[PDB]
């Protein structure tokens, strides 16, 4: 809608509070002009019918407990914007500052988030496996990170190009958490999951096999559930990143590491420049390898770790 730029209050899911860019016309809208062409939040009101109605509120002030999602769908979204922007010179999900919009209060008891094609999507969760999934900014930066691998790789959904696709959300929503430095960790989910069960999460970089997730290429899934096991594999690829990063030993291989900021900008080049809708594990280490060839010369340290990491994740 066409109005005037203000700034609202509210509190989010964890019930921190934060300021938001609304749009004024008559009624306050979450409408976030200052990022690109906008970010735009909106009520499905408890149905599947897609987007629903721009969050539209009297007073600014966004305090009820149905207002948490929205703020915090509309908050993170315009930090994941940010990251993209400020460290990789990235304009939105397309690279041309597209509009970025997000409705929650999806359905009833539904426990999942998810980027459609043309939006994401935020489930309520049912109060005891999940709460409202926008709280979590981590899971907001995985699904919008879904949109940045469509317009660029195109990575299949399906067997290990989808299961790369997976990964690259997980790695891309944890480091927009340290990006904003949110008690950051390299879990993924553990703000909205289980509320009645402290210490846990849906998937762990860290330690995949913690949940019953592959940690090394021996154990990769290859059945037919979850499409080829796109959330299952990508425990592989997401110990890698945790390697790269971190350093360790795994299996006996040794990988030191070089850090958060270097792990983005060779992922970031691989998905960008390398990686097309059907590489498999074998092609995103080549891909991986190529990037941080690019960046920091055949022979440094940088080059080393990424192939100590996937060597020791058993991806040749
Ligand atoms: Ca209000
Ligand atoms: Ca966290
Ligand atoms: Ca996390
Ligand atoms: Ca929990
Ligand atoms: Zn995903």
């Amino acid at each position: 809608i066409t109005g005037t730029s203000t700034v609202g209050v509210g509190r989010g899911v964890l019930g921190d509070q934060k300021n938001i860019n609304t749009t004024y016309s008559t009624y306050y809208y979450l409408q976030d002009n200052t990022r690109g062409n906008g970010i735009f939040t909106y009520d499905a009101k408890y149905r599947t019918t897609l987007p629903g109605s721009l969050w539209a509120d009297a007073d600014n002030q966004f305090f009820a407990s149905y207002d948490a999602p929205a703020v915090d769908a509309h908050y993170y979204a315009g930090v994941t914007y940010d990251y993209y922007k400020n460290v990789h010179n990235r304009l939105s999900y397309d690279g041309n500052n597209a509009a970025i919009r997000s409705s929650v209060h999806y359905s009833q008891g539904y426990n999942n988030a998810f980027w459609n094609g043309s939006q994401m999507v935020y489930g309520d969760g049912d109060g005891q496996t999940f709460i409202p999934l926008s709280g979590g900014i981590d899971v907001v930066a995985h699904e919008l990170t879904h949109a940045v691998t469509d317009y660029t790789a195109g990575l299949i959904y399906q067997n290990e190009s989808g299961a790369i696709n997976e990964a690259i959300s997980d790695i891309f929503g944890t480091l927009v958490e340290f990006y904003a430095n949110k008690n950051p960790d390299w879990e993924i989910g553990e703000d909205v999951y289980t509320p009645g069960i402290s210490g846990d999460s849906l998937r762990s970089m860290s330690d995949p096999a913690k949940y019953g997730d592959p940690d090394h290429y021996s154990k990769r899934y290859t059945g037919t559930q979850d499409n080829g096991g796109v959330h299952i594999n990508s425990g592989i690829i997401n110990k890698a990143a945790y390697l790269i990063s971190q350093g360790g030993t795994h299996y006996g291989v040794s990988v030191v590491g070089i850090g958060r900021d270097k792990l983005g900008k060779i992922f970031y080049r691989a998905l960008t420049q390398y990686l097309t809708p059907t590489s498999n594990f074998s092609q995103l280490r080549a891909a991986a390898v190529q990037s941080a060839t690019d960046l920091y010369g055949s022979t440094s340290q940088e080059v080393a770790s990424v192939k100590q990491a996937f060597d020791a994740v058993g991806v040749k």
